[PDB]
């Protein structure tokens, strides 16, 4: 009984149409864009090109949705790299000590996870993916969404899709903001923090000893000082491939050629390792950039009227600089919301406004820790009505600033650290006494002087060729 349609067949989009076939009895997927029929780039993800990091936090969730996921994923050669032991992090505080781990992270192409997880969620015969089909119009008024009126774009013939939920998951390009004014209804408050940060991607084929078990290298900018921030990461992905992003905001961006692109990752950013890592790799693919990088918040859970039998979530409400790595945990907290609304509203009325409250709770730890780091660079242009963002900016940063410093040399900070930054614990698990008792205690180790680098894995740079001796 009753039917949902999901626009938008991306990550999210999936996600929410596994989650939703077990709440109702048949779901249209509609999307404008083609789908390949293997790990592939399409026009509809852009980002699929760029280093794409998934989280415990998204990973978990993903597991429950689907389960045999993560082993399906690590069977096509994804890495499944351990936080922080598996990591090499220049972090602006300094070196991370490789403490056991606490947290793990999924490292693979973009476009294996996003055909993986497609393949998992098709498997539920109920339903139905729509592809190169356009949204038009949202059926019905501004007191209830009654489904959405779609056009094919091979034959231009338009078509009603009845609905009981109607769920946006359309991405940055969502056109919810034209849907809703063709509705009646006005537009939602804005909020937005543009650093101008600009990403640079190439892959590398890594050295053959090291196609296996190398950890996730990164070097981050220091957001404290008044320079223009800069990245550089480099992350394993399955065939033996290194995917090499770097990043910088404005007045630090990036160059679009390949020369430039090695200069930037030894000289661009404030340490070189991972300039010096790529010259051990033959690089296979030239510089691809992008500008998707503003944090953007839409609060469609403040407008005076909203519909019933509408929801949006997903990079259509809260986008974020993927530096941070969230976007994808982050929608795939807001799936389990809408989730935790249906179990408890079923479909009565105002099920649709309970629905988007809880989304944006789900994504404000995403929003904050990207917008608390990215206010500060020079240039920076800030459209928001947040007092922890204005007011109170100074007195937060002045206490994370002092966690994070303590995380990269004592274990139990550290546990809390990535704990909350791979969105598996909430902001308040920072405040527990037993935490705040570690980061009094200071640190418990030295701060490295060197890449914390394994000898057994800078072994593996290298063939050991040509020594017959
Ligand atoms: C460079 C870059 C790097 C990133 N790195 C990370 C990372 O490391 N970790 C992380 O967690 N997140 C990362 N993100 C964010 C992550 O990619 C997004 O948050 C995620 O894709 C959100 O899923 P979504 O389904 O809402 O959007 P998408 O995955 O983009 O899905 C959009 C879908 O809707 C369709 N669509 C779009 N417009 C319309 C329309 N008008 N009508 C119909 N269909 C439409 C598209 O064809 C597509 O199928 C990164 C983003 C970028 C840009
Ligand atoms: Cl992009």
């Amino acid at each position: 009984t009753r039917s949902a349609v999901v626009l938008g067949g991306g990550m999210a989009g999936m996600l929410v149409s596994s989650m939703l076939a077990r709440h109702v009895g048949s779901v249209t997927v509609i999307d404008r864009d083609a789908f390949p029929a293997g790990p592939d780039l399409r026009k509809g993800v852009p980002q699929a090109r760029h280093a794409h990091i998934l989280w415990s936090g998204g990973a978990r969730i993903v597991e429950e949705l689907l389960p045999g996921t993560t082993d399906r994923l690590l069977g096509a050669g994804a890495h499944r790299i351990g936080i922080p032991d598996g990591q090499v992090s220049y972090t602006a505080y300094g070196w991370q000590h490789r403490f056991p781990e606490a947290q793990f992270m999924i490292a693979c192409s973009r476009a294996l996870l996003d055909w993986t997880v497609r393949e998992e969620t098709l498997r539920e015969e109920r339903i139905a993916l729509v592809e190169k089909t356009e949204v038009l119009a949202l059926l019905g008024d501004a007191g209830r969404v009654t489904g959405v009126r779609v056009r094919d774009q091979e034959s231009g013939e338009e078509r009603e899709v009845p609905a009981d939920l109607v769920v946006d998951t359309t991405g940055r390009g969502s056109p919810m903001k034209r849907l809703l004014a063709e509705l009646g209804l006005p537009a939602p408050e804005e909020e937005f923090v543009d650093s101008g940060m600009v990403y640079a991607t190439r892959l590398f084929r890594a050295p053959e000893a090291a196609a296996t078990n190398f950890p996730l290298v990164s070097v981050h900018a220091d957001h404290r000082a008044g320079r223009p921030g800069c990245n550089a990461v480099l992350m394993p992905i399955e065939d033996g491939r290194w995917i090499v992003t770097v990043s910088g905001t404005r007045g630090g961006e990036p160059p679009a050629d390949d020369e430039g692109f090695a200069r930037f990752a030894r000289d661009g950013v404030r340490h070189p390792l991972v300039g010096e890592l790529i010259a051990k790799a033959q690089p296979l693919t030239s510089v691809e950039r992008s500008r998707s990088t503003v944090n953007r918040r839409l609060h469609y859970d403040r407008l005076a009227t909203w519909p019933e039998g509408l929801v949006v979530l997903g990079d259509a409400v809260a986008a974020f600089n993927p530096v941070y790595g969230h976007g994808m945990s982050a929608a795939a907290h807001s799936v389990l919301a809408l989730r935790s609304q249906l179990g408890q509203r079923a479909f009565q009325p105002g099920l649709a406004r309970a629905a988007q409250r809880a989304i944006a709770v789900a994504v404000d730890d995403a929003w904050v820790l990207a917008t608390s780091h990215d206010i500060g660079y020079p240039g920076c242009r800030t459209q928001t009505r947040d007092p922890r963002l204005t007011r109170h900016a100074g007195e937060r940063q002045r206490v994370t600033d002092l966690v994070g410093l303590t995380a990269t040399r004592n274990q139990v900070v550290n546990r809390a650290a990535v704990a909350l930054n791979t969105l598996s614990a909430g902001m308040a698990s920072m405040q527990d006494p037993a935490v705040m008792a570690a980061v009094r205690r200071g640190p418990e180790v030295p701060a490295p002087t060197e890449p914390p680098l394994r000898p057994d894995e800078v072994a593996r740079l290298v063939s050991g060729a040509g020594v017959t001796a």
